[PDB]
């Protein structure tokens, strides 16, 4: 019966993210199994469900994108009553999650004291832009301000241009990853010791550790580092090159792929030439051979660079549109492209998960739920509420249900 | 109880190179896990030869990602060598690989050999594209695959080439998903008892992340394009140029919106109707930002620094490599770590971006030399008599460093 289970099948997560970097940390705890409990505020619910367009039926496709898997409820923290239903909530989840500001729950009395009392077994992760304490803790976090912050912005460019930022939010995302393995580090620590801890996630922590070499190279060696546009500082050549209808990336990390591509461009001169024999003197002399190598790439249109690259062996790709990424058989074959059935929405189709497992599926996916959509399920069946009690939560305004169930 | 993390006791056989796969294993260094990287004798990682700069005989590129490791220089090539990785397969929990799809299972080190011997163990593979498919034997490249996924058709200058992330922003998340993924098998492995294998790859990582933007051409059929620092959807949100750098500002509502036209001295622009509303905003992006570029361009990036201090809206400047470790919050975080190299001495490298309450990361091992730790693992995991480590030093099959 064990042969075909997801590891995280039995877990609740009472999940109160919004935006961008807490959901997709949620969303992926959830296609591996586990329970995740949503809530949003009434009547306007997630920040999300209003940042259209583009909208399909009445919700956005920013928020389908990232709440897929998981349940709705609408419930108002400010009210006394809305907080007492969170707290019970707390005591049978197994983890917390929020992406407020540090110390606003706390104000509220949904702190992680305030939590750890009622539910000391629970796993608390807090995301925020900066960190649970500090200078700056204060501030709210922001995407593009932390990657300009982190210093990612900075090295994020072309080269003797101005500073850009990465198509999407891959600080936020970033650090929803670094919180999806914490929580589930959090259940390992928690089965053996038998207690909850508390998760410190933030986007400043998250893009300055992904900056790695290039960071170590100023902590070390006392270097500055600089915008290269899509090349490379120590490989060359090592970029995206213009092409008649397009753009090609390709690379040579070694002499023996700079003869292959060299061959394949019909420049065999370049091989033996002096200034090109090396990598440390194909770097040096950058400016020449990349002028060479692009006025050979404009001649040809892309689709017969891929012909002829075919089998090179080399580092080769095209620069892809959505229209081209979605088209790709690859991208298919890996089941990145994910359709499920929405109850009033229909069918639509989403990023699929990146990782594949062999015991268990995560193909079949639960929709997202509808702003209160599973509120009067889970105050019925999770929390034992009687019919009578949730009217009256219902006409205070504490807790708000859907048409749809 | 301090002292106490939640991956000890738990042994990594590593064969990872470049910088998705050793990112992973680190965080799972981190975390109290025994990492064993394997590495060619001889050559070793490719990183190490990825210099300048260069510290000693070891990169810095080497250095950022490899700290809580041990290594042992093995040749899998040989058949002796081969046996090595076998025997110690049994008893390791986790095995992670990033070669090419089918390379180990020519070598006799595929799934289904190392799950004959160690039926416990988790197998994670990280590939370019995947396990199967058409392009599946091809190699894995960072800037390869932010071009084919689409990341970097929509990363650029507006009405500009396409540029991509400063650092391998792919491959790093690559290396987050398996560092999550492999903790996933290992909670599964204790409910059932037995391993499985993981697919992680760049190409499903980058798509998967396109999310919100992926889902408006899957859904609304819309096809998206590069704004530099700017966004679609919301103006003001953009990195504006000053007297002597660059500072990000945004608005994300009317209110926010006089906020930042007080602070910038220009309050008509509030109550004019072509910027009433952000949608407002939008469609006289052209107009406003001219505006709002012409003031911030006449004031030091310190100056907007003190006077939207306090403001509540989206606001921070563009840091160098010494304006950010300059930043005190990133040295409250931790975020410079500091360890003690045998023959390279002192060295700094970014910290964990995860901090937790019960234990503490702060203090690492540092990254280990090449085939530093080839006679102490085969002495003490493998339980090989000095007799035995001999005649593999001496055919080549192992490589033991100088410094042990």
């Amino acid at each position: 019966d064990m042969n075909n289970i997801k590891p995280l099948e039995g877990v609740k997560i009472l999940d109160l993210t919004r935006v961008l970097a807490g959901p997709f940390a949620t969303m992926n705890l959830g296609d591996l199994g586990a329970e995740v409990i949503k809530v949003e505020r009434p009547g306007a619910g997630d920040d999300t469900r209003t940042w259209g367009p583009p909208f399909v039926g009445t919700e956005s496709t920013y928020y389908l994108s990232v709440n897929r898997n998981k349940k709705s409820i609408a419930v108002n923290i400010k009210d006394p009553k809305g907080v007492k239903i969170i707290k019970e909530l707390a005591a049978v989840c197994d983890v917390f999650v929020e992406n407020y500001v540090p110390g606003k729950l706390s104000a509220m009395g949904l702190g992680y004291e305030d939590i750890d009392e009622i539910a000391p077994h629970i796993i608390y992760c807090s995301i925020t832009g900066y960190g649970q304490t500090g200078p700056i803790s204060q501030r709210a976090g922001y995407d593009a301000v932390a990657s300009a912050v982190s210093g990612l912005m900075h090295i994020t460019g072309p080269e003797n241009g101005d500073p850009v930022r990465p198509g999407v939010a891959m600080t936020d995302l970033a650090t929803g990853l670094y919180a999806y393995g914490a929580i589930m580090a959090g259940l390992i620590q928690k089965y053996k010791t038998g207690k909850g801890l508390f998760i410190d996630c933030n986007l400043l922590s998250s893009q300055v550790a992904c900056l790695s070499h290039i960071a170590a190279n100023y902590l070390i060696g006392q270097k500055e580092a600089k915008r290269w546009g899509t090349a490379h500082g120590s490989i060359v050549p090592y970029q995206a090159f213009k092409t008649k209808d397009g753009y090609i990336v390709v690379g040579a990390g070694n002499n023996q792929q700079f003869a292959t591509v060299c061959k394949i461009l019909d420049l065999p001169e370049l091989i033996d030439n002096s200034k090109y024999k090396t990598n440390h003197l194909r770097v040096h002399n950058r400016k020449e051979l990349i002028k060479i190598l692009s006025e050979r790439f404009e001649e040809e249109l892309t689709s017969k660079w891929l012909y002829l690259f075919e089998g090179s062996g080399v580092p080769y790709g095209p620069i892809n549109n959505m229209k081209n990424v979605f088209a790709e058989p690859q991208v298919l074959h890996n089941g990145l492209v994910m359709e499920m059935e929405h109850p009033t929405v229909g069918k639509i189709s989403v990023p699929g998960p990146a990782v594949r497992y062999s015991k268990f599926k995560m193909s079949e996916a639960r929709p997202p739920p509808l702003l209160g959509q599973h509120t009067t399920h889970i105050l019925k069946e999770v929390l034992r509420y009687d019919d009578r009690a949730i009217g009256e939560l219902l006409s205070a305004g504490v807790v708000d249900q859907h048409e749809t169930h």
